[PDB]
């Protein structure tokens, strides 16, 4: 159904801005911030029917989520939070909200030119992570 076609593929992280501050706000501790911050994950996005799968593979961690748009699921994040996640499409942007411990963060993923741009926000702190095709 050509849902998410432009996101599908294998992507490599090529830049990150303000990620340490984002992680601090989320509650990531020092050692994990330092080692996570070094990671340059491959993000692999695929679609099969209504099910979207997003894998992230790096030297630090491999993560995988599979979901249906609009349908909440329990996610264990790379930093080991146990969150309730809901991912929707809003105007062509994948919007991923994570809830845990009365906290919330929002991750937006967009296609912009040949890049996939990820913006993540925790209170007033935004980080931008830019991926290119692998
Ligand atoms: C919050 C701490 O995150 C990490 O350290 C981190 C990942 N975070 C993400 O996949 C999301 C982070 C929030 C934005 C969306 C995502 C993005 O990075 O693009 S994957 C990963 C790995 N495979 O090793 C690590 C180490």
């Amino acid at each position: 159904s050509h849902m998410c076609d432009a996101f599908v593929g294998t992507w490599k992280l090529v830049s990150s801005e303000n990620f340490d501050d984002y992680m601090k706000e989320v509650g990531v501790g020092f050692a994990t911030r330092k080692v996570a911050g070094m990671a340059k994950p491959n993000m692999i996005i695929s679609v099969n029917g209504d099910v979207i799968t997003i894998k992230s593979e790096s030297t630090f961690k491999n993560t995988e989520i599979s979901f249906i748009l609009g349908q909440e699921f329990d996610e264990v994040t790379a930093d080991d939070r146990k969150v309730k996640s809901t991912i929707t499409l809003d105007g062509g942007v994948l919007v991923h909200v994570q809830k845990w411990d009365g906290k919330s963060t929002t991750i937006k993923r967009k296609r912009e030119d040949d890049k996939l741009v990820v913006e993540c926000v925790m209170k007033g702190v935004t980080s931008t992570r830019v991926y290119e095709r692998a």
